[PDB]
């Protein structure tokens, strides 16, 4: 039985606990949702770090994970995770129904095959090696997520634990690897004792389809948030990309790597405009409206090669954005899990490398373009200054990554 063909009847869907919300369709839907919840976590992310720090996550592995862990959610703990998640914004749908568009989202995303640019997804259950599992939710998670349960031996070798699973991500998660992003959600009894680990890797390999040449490349100042300036690795490259000059001088540039389906949109506010102010601006209804108004145009680029890292805890923004009794010892309500639950830890580890190939290994390279003379009056992009960076998949329409490039400087 193909998830990607099955329809709604075939894949049964035996939930526990259903919760109806409020008042390929539905594939399209669910990516808004996971677009909202991107750009709102994103601002709470932001307001806790300071202006200069790099920024990096994958919004997409984070809504997968809690996802996953939705499926033995009940009562508040399964409402609230539909309300942060913004699951409850498909009007009039019901709990086990975003499963269903969740395995849909999933196939197109990677199922579809015929790389020059890959995205591959990778998520796995740790359970006690010494607990019977609910065999729905096993069957479902496997189904839906490709997650298959592995037991560890939790309770009397937690140290040897921690190595199988990280022998497992090394061997996903970083053939190179220039892009990821790890997802872990570590559930507990009120014994404190290890009862699930949720782990979730994605990470993306992909050629820019207008590369740049080494040989343009040259260190030139970037301009950090605290008024002072660094050396940075400038690429350079005239071409035809989709651009748009947005409200007060900011500039939107997308650059597809080669397949089209998955692109790089960047986001330069003026000289004169903070990044901060932007950040708090970009509500997801504005990017969308930004992002739809991206018209092909003949320009000059001017963008730094970076390789930034990010890592932090989900817990306190999850908490802020309402996501409270799943971490709560006392109301965590995830009944369909085991034949109680909360969620003790949740981090994320994330790094984006880029250069002149793209999302992948740097290359000896050059480039010749003969006949080309451009109207003298172009636009330019020059990101010598800190921008914004997401990494979507373009006819699914979903934020694959995102994050803050605030200082690329390598010293
Ligand atoms: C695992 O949880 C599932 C729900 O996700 C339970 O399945 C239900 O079981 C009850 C009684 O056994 C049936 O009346 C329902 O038809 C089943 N489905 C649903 C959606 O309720 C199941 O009981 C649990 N299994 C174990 C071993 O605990
Ligand atoms: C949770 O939902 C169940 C049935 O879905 C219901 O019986 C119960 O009253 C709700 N609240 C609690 C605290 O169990
Ligand atoms: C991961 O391990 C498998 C063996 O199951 C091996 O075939 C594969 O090359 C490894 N992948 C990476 C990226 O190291």
């Amino acid at each position: 039985v193909d998830i990607c063909t099955a329809k709604p009847r075939d894949i049964p869907m035996n939930p526990m606990c259903i919760y109806r919300s409020p008042e390929n369709r539905r594939v399209w839907e669910l990516s808004k949702a996971n677009s909202r919840f991107a750009t709102t976590f994103y601002q709470h992310l932001a307001d806790s770090k300071n202006d200069n720090d790099n920024i990096f996550l994958s919004p997409l592995s984070i809504s997968t994970a809690f996802a996953m862990t939705k499926l033995g959610a009940c009562n508040d703990t399964l409402q609230q995770l539909m309300e942060v998640f913004k699951f409850d914004t498909i009007s009039e749908k019901t709990s086990d129904q975003i499963h269903f568009f969740f395995a849909k989202l999933n196939c197109r995303l990677y199922r579809k095959a015929n790389k020059a640019s890959k995205l591959v997804s990778a998520n796995r259950l740790f359970g006690d090696k010494s607990l019977t599992f609910n065999e729905t939710y096993q069957d479902i998670s496997e189904l839906v997520y490709g997650a298959k349960l592995q037991p560890l031996d939790f309770k009397e070798n937690a140290e040897q634990s921690r190595a199988a699973i990280n022998k497992w991500v090394s061997n996903k998660t970083e053939d190179v690897i220039p892009s990821e992003a790890i997802n872990v959600l570590v559930l507990v009894n009120t014994r404190t004792s290890t009862v699930l680990v949720l782990v979730n890797t994605i990470y993306f390999k992909g050629l820019w389809k207008s590369k740049f040449s080494p040989e343009n490349t040259r260190k030139e100042l970037f301009y950090k948030a605290d008024g002072e300036s660094c050396s940075a690795s400038m690429m350079y490259q005239e071409g035809k990309f989709r651009y748009r000059r947005v409200a007060e001088g900011t500039q939107v540039l997308e650059l597809p790597f080669k397949g089209d389906d998955i692109t790089m949109v960047l986001i330069l506010p003026k000289p004169e405009k903070s990044l901060a102010k932007v950040e708090k601006e970009l509500t997801p209804e504005v990017l969308q409206e930004w992002l739809d108004e991206l018209e092909e145009m003949m320009l000059v680029v001017h963008m730094p090669r970076f390789r930034i890292e990010d890592g932090f805890s989900l817990k306190e923004q999850l908490q802020d954005m309402g996501l409270v009794d799943l971490f709560s010892p006392e109301k965590s309500k995830l009944p369909g899990i085991v034949a109680d639950l909360y969620v003790s830890d949740a981090f994320h580890k994330a790094f984006l490398e880029v250069n002149e190939e793209g999302s992948e290994a740097a290359a000896s390279t050059a480039v010749v373009i003969a006949g080309r003379s451009l109207n003298p009056n172009r636009v330019t992009f020059k990101a010598n200054r800190p921008f914004l960076v997401f990494i979507r998949e373009v006819p699914l329409n979903t934020i694959i990554f995102m994050g803050r490039v605030a200082n690329p400087c390598v010293k």
